[PDB]
């Protein structure tokens, strides 16, 4: 891939005791993109041939992954990103209804996704081991996972990517 | 093996217009016994390894096999033999309440194996393919069989040894 091959007048620069934040946001969105695809496909890319199951039923294996992972974190990140983007090439260039509402749409997009994040990863973590006792599944078996250690890590920097995000975006959405 | 092993003063012969029967009816245990040992464990001795279900299903060979073969047909006239035995012994020298019983005992019992044999083995029959859709055996499966020629031939052998052994035993069993 190859995104962004044209920025180069950019001389203007800010001089007010703000807009401090608009650097900052797209910094983090360049930032994020990058974060994204350089581990994109790349932690979250392999996990379907890693969620070993304790067992000889047929199928448990897929039936327990959709079980606890109906979907992958880099997903909710994806489309957390998506929705958080239209604003962004709004505010590519503003001076001259919208424009406040497209930062207060950035601010509560990414509480949404931190929130019904936190709802479905309850206690911001990734289990060494899952059990498993689904219909198929003849008892309580056991299912594994691959680099949870991993996949916390990159959570935890994503979720703090998130609050600081929201920080600067409300800092100057507050600005009465 | 070996069995009987001595028999030598038998010049004592027959003269009536009966006990042709117990000709016949020494004859055709010495030879169920023969026949028995000869093909013993030589045509149901195999089969546990040859039950072949097509499935990926654990155990489902083990309880399909129960499932259509409690029991061999081997087991059914081995006792068969054994309780139509116990006469025989007895028959072994007659002349000076049982004796004529054994011999009623000898036909019911025969009766019964006949009976209880068609109740389970209905048809006379060695069905190629069995399919068995038991609790673990997830859907209809199959599940093979193999020699049902073979068994089917030899169960309408001793079929019909049955037969003519009450047949005889009750022509004399008959004499008013």
């Amino acid at each position: 891939m190859d995104w962004g091959t044209l920025q180069t007048i950019l001389g203007g620069v800010n001089k007010h005791s703000t807009s401090i934040g608009k650097i900052w946001l797209t910094v983090l969105f360049i930032f994020r993109i990058m974060i994204l695809v350089v581990a994109a496909k790349e932690v979250w890319g392999d996990e379907q041939a890693d969620f070993v199951c304790n067992t000889l039923q047929p199928g448990c294996k897929n039936v327990c992954y959709d079980h606890y992972f109906p979907i992958s974190h880099i997903r909710l990140w994806a489309l957390q990103l998506i929705f958080v983007s239209t604003p962004a090439l709004l505010v590519a260039m503003h001076v001259a209804w919208t424009y406040t509402s497209s930062i207060f749409f950035r601010v509560i997009f990414e509480a949404a996704f931190m929130y019904v994040f936190y709802v479905m990863y309850d206690g911001f973590s990734m289990q060494r081991l899952v059990k498993c006792n689904a219909w198929p599944c003849p008892n309580t078996v056991d299912c594994f996972v691959s680099r949870p250690t991993e996949k916390t890590v990159f959570t935890v920097f994503m979720i703090a990517v998130s609050g600081i995000c929201i920080l600067l975006n409300v800092t100057e959405l507050s600005y009465l």
